[PDB]
Order: structure tokens, then sequence, then C-alpha cells
């Protein structure tokens, strides 16, 4: 494998959907044949305009088949006008593994309303025999995998292509680089006793709250102190160092007050990736104080997703002395998380 | 075990009412065939409004089953228009277990005085035999099971679903609407009559020229009597729109003046985006003017693609009088290219 | 992608794969081409030799 003097990457792009699907009390299938069981819809992050639907008929769907089941891949909606794709189902048997595999080699094309699958998917009565567990509990399982295919697109590679090296946008690294220098500083600024030498120029180009009451009555007079103690230093140069540079690196260790400090100042990107931070700390002892916050700090996401790990845990996250307080507190958290848990589950 | 990035649960409504039949002094049937004995209506809390009873024919309902006791569902009260459901009917013996359990595999359809029973049910000798235990004291124990199925539904879950869906960036978004409200009027600079605000901070980190008579502790007689007049007012404000929002769209009809500015501002980046779009410029007429403008502005890597161009294109480019143009113009040109020749053809006479 | 090399740079080439059979006579079959796109000349005399890693 030489030295190449042009090359070339052709790069077919492809996603991925991964679904399980699951119904009780399978026996109770209730109806005849050609009957069909639609899933609700499905999709991913990307460009999740496009969404599917499973069709699974019980009985045959054709005389030909009738002791057997069948499954279909169905897209409801497509922006574009048609899309290339292969599906892969497997029953997942009574401990979890696949079987029962079975997959299109073809790329089959997709259109709105049209439907693609498996009539000679599964015997019947190799589903009903107990002995392989294919329905533990009359519970049937199913897990498809879709994989659909896109544009090729080719980046070209060929050499000696404009071979000086061009720099990014330097908006960001240039205004973070000259925090710590501190030049160009008309005005200071204190916070809880602590200096921290900056200007009021940017901050009011970099937060509309900030120059909102910037110019209103206190840069006539004061504008060289502004009393700010709503914060710790340690949350207040975080915060400066994201409005400068752009991104708040130092996030796990002190996401909570940073998203006091993000609703306060009605930063929602800092609002949601401090989110996104505690979302993964979610534990049955913090829960409370985790409502709580998200409560007083209106952040309806997060609330809905503590609901659910409330729902998840609710064995024991109850009995702790945090829900307890939350309770004798927040009645209304206490209301909502009934509501959630009555009206929408059961 | 897969993990799905979603899953989906549907769950099929089933509710089963339980109830329980004795008859005392059974054997005391009263009547011949034709006979009809119904039971108490009967149901339970969900949803209520769903009224069942029994109806037993102890002879039999027709001339088939006169040694067939015959037993029948019969569903009185209903809101909706079909009830599908299964029922189990059985007798409990002396000890009380369940004897001649016999089920529906059909989730049959009922409606308002609609039934469907097992009319061969148990034999009549069968029944009456006390040997088999099933007439304990005279009295008749059935025991029937109805569960009634009603439309599922689909919990629809998403796992990970779009997370928060997260509004616009703010990186260099907020420059552009602190631009376009027009606030902080920090300094007026007139430049050919047409008047343009900006900043001290900015202008200084992106441009260092700027921030170079700046530094020379004078900074408000420049602000209010600066002189530009080397980059016309058009290129000023592209300048502060490739700044600002960051995108520069119409570079490629100005990109001579663009990279002129750039070379007096010593923006190396600036540069580089004018001789890139200039690179996807070159024709067979106007190489001449190209390299030209490349050997003014020291755009290194143009010169060079104009000088492969040229090398290749000597068949043609040689033709047009610009390049006899540039021969009685610019001799020291033609002696670098010829000393270039020679240099890389060191073979042949 | 069309691609030359930096000396001569004005004879253009793209390679046409076809995964299948390009015609039914010889299937099964990876027919691979090469097409001159841009040639400012008459013709061009060239031998190519293709090769799979």
């Amino acid at each position: 494998g030489p030295v190449a003097e042009s090359w070339c990457y052709t790069q077919i792009k492809v996603v991925k959907f991964s679904y399980m699907w699951t119904i009780n009390n399978f026996s109770f299938c209730r109806e005849e044949m050609g009957e069909v069981i639609k899933s609700s819809t499905f999709s991913s992050g990307a460009n999740d305009k496009l969404k599917w639907c499973l069709r699974v008929n019980p009985k045959g769907l054709d005389e030909e088949s009738k002791d057997y089941l069948s499954l279909y891949l169905l897209l409801v909606s497509c922006p574009k006008s048609e899309v290339r794709a292969k599906f892969k189902f497997s029953i997942l048997n009574a401990k979890g593994e696949e079987t029962k595999a079975m997959e299109s080699q073809r790329a089959y094309r997709f259109v709105q309303g049209k439907d693609w699958g498996f009539k000679k998917f599964i015997r019947r009565d190799f589903l009903l025999d107990e002995a392989n567990g294919l329905l533990p509990d009359d519970k049937l399982t199913l897990f498809c995998e879709v994989s659909v295919v896109q544009d090729s697109v080719n980046i070209s590679g060929q050499n000696t292509m404009n071979m000086v090296k061009v720099p990014e946008c330097r908006l960001a690294d240039e205004l973070g680089g000259l925090w710590e220098n501190s030049r160009f500083t008309d005005c200071c600024l204190c916070v809880a006793g602590q200096e921290f030498q900056a200007h009021k120029a940017i901050l009011a180009a970099r937060s509309p709250v900030f120059s909102a009451m910037f110019e209103h009555e206190m840069e006539e007079s004061k504008k060289n102190r502004v009393e700010i103690n709503d914060v710790e230093p340690e949350v207040f140069k975080e915060m400066m160092c994201f409005i400068y540079t752009g991104k708040a690196p130092n996030l796990d260790k002190m996401a909570d007050d940073l998203l006091a400090a993000a609703d306060k100042y009605a930063l929602e990107r800092l609002k949601v990736m401090c989110e996104d931070a505690l979302c993964s700390n979610l534990s049955v002892e913090n829960a409370a104080e985790i409502l709580i916050l998200a409560d007083l700090h209106s952040a309806d996401q997060l609330k809905t997703q503590a609901v659910d790990f409330i729902n998840y845990h609710a064995s024991d996250v109850l009995e702790t002395s945090g829900w307890k307080s939350m309770v004798v507190s927040h009645p209304h958290l206490v209301a909502e998380a009934y509501r959630s848990l009555a009206s929408a589950q059961c």
C-alpha cells in the first residue's frame, strides 16, 4: 500500500434504530385472522422526521400462512421522497437472547404507506410451544433493528489542496485569553469582597438581562461598583468564563449552584447543561432535593425525569427523610407527583 | 439483552368477575325440559355497569341434550355495543375442587340480551350420581369466571428521547443580536460620509493593526477623527459582518479588495479565505492578472497555484499579450521564471 | 471524485465502479472503468492498471 498522490473517501451515511415491543397477555389476541396490532411510532434523534411503526398479525395474514406469526414494518411519515433501509427482526426468548432472527438482505425502498416484512416469520405452533419458552408468562417480546442508508458523500482528499493551514473562527479563544491578562477593563467589579477586574461592554453584549439592568439608572452613578451577592466567587468566575470563552468545563463539581445562578440569570444553555450533568446523578437519596431544586428553578424536563425516577424507584424513595421533608415543606410537588403517577401511568 | 433506543408496551385490559351459584334441593328441579332458572345479576367495581347473570336448564335445551344439563351465561346490561369476554364454568364437589371445568377458547362477542354457554355441559347421570360427589347435600355448586377484554392502549415510551431540545447557540449569536439592537454606542467613526459604530476590545482582539495605534495611549481623538481611506466602506461593512455574524456570503466578487485589506490589517485568516476563494477563479485569459495580484499581495499559495497553472498552461497562456506585457514591465519575473525552468529541467540540451 | 496530479493537471479522470455486473453476459463481476472527464487535446494515450488492497 504505497503513498497516494490523491485519495478519496466515499461515505454512505447509515443510522441505526433499535426497538423493543412487548405485548402482554398474548393468548388473548381476542380476534381471528387478518387482525393487526399496531405499535406506537418510534424513531431516533436524527433526523427524527422519519417515523416508523410495527404491524403484527397474530394469526395468518393470508390463507397460505394461517398458523403463522407475521410481522411487518411500516413507515408512516417521510419528509423526503423515498428512504432505503434494511430491517432485522428477532423474538427475545425467556432469558433475553435473540432467537429466530430473520432479516431482509435487500435494502428495501420505503414510501409513506408502504410496508415490508415477514409473513412466514415464525410457525404458530413453534411460538405457542412452552418448551422453547418463546412466550414467557404470555409476554411476547420483539426486537427490531432498522438500518437506514443515506446519500454517499466524497470528501475529496486529493493532495496539494490549498496547503496552508486554516484556523477556525477565533472569537472564543481570543476573548478567553484576555481574562488572565485583564486588559481593556474600564471599570472594576467585585463580588463577595473579592476583586475580578472585568468590564461592562462585553457583559452587556453577552447577557441581555445584565445590559437592560445596566442602561437603567446604574451606569450613571454605581457603574464602578455593582452589588452581587447571590453567588460565591467560585460560581461567578465560572459564569464569567462561560460568558467569555463560551464553555464551562468545570461542570460536574459545582453543577448545582451553577444551575441556581443560571436560573437566576435566565441562561437557558447553562441551565440545560447543568441539567444534563445532574440527570445522570439521579439517586434515591438525592431525588428529593433534586425535585426541590428543579421546582424552584422551573426545570420542567428535569422535574419530569425526576418524576420518572420516583416512578421507577417508588419502593424506597418515599421513606427517605429527605422526601418526608419535601412532603412537609412542598405540598404542591407531592400533588404534581401524584398527578403524574396516577393519571399518566394508570 | 439488547438495549433499545425506543421501547413500547401495549397492554390489553382484562377484568375478571367471579360468581358462585348454589341451588339447594336441586333434585327438586320442579320442572321438565324447557325450564329456565336465572340467578341474580352480578358485577364488580369496574366499571360496575356490566351486568351478567346465569341461566340453567336442568334437563336440556333440546332433545339432543336431554341427558345433559345446560348452563348459559347471559349478559343483561352493557353500556357499549359489544363486550368480548371469555367464560369458564366449573362445579365444586364435596371437597370443593373444580370438576368439569371447561373453558371457552374464544372471547365471544356479547350484546344486550345475548347468551353464550355450554349446552353439552355435564351428563345428567354423572351429576345425579352421589358417588361422584358433585351433588353435595343436594346443593348444585356452580362457579363461573368471566373475563372481559378491552381496547389496548399504547404507553409509547422513548428512552433518552430528544433529551431537552436545547435552543440556539450563543457563541457568536449575541454579538449579532447586540449589533442589531445597536446599543452601547462607544464611538462614531465617520468614514467616506457614512457613519459606523463599533467597540474597542473586540476590534483590538480581531485586528492587531487596529490595536497598534490605540496601544499608543491615544484613543479618543483617533476615534473622533479616525482616518480610513485605504479600504472602501462597503468592504469595511463586509469586514464588520465577517467579524460579528461570522460569514462572508459575497466574498467571491470582492475577493481582491478584501485580500488587500487583510494584507494591510495582518489578517492571515482573512487572507487565506480570500486566497482560497481566488483559487477557484483562474481562467485562461486573466491568469497573468491573477499572478500579478498574487505577486503584489505576497500570496505564496496563490502564486504557487498560478505558477503551476502557467507551467502547465504554457501552450496557450503565452499566446496572449499579457505575457509579453509582463515580459516588458517585469524583467525580473522572466529572469526568475527562466532560472526556475533551467533548474527544474536539468536534462536535455 | 475527479482526480489528477499536481503536474500536469488538466487531464481529469474518475473511476466508475459497478458493484454488480455491468452486463448480463458477464454477470457476477465488479466491473471497474476509468473515464476521462476533462481533456484539452483530441486524444490521450494511457495505460491503466487496477488493483485491490
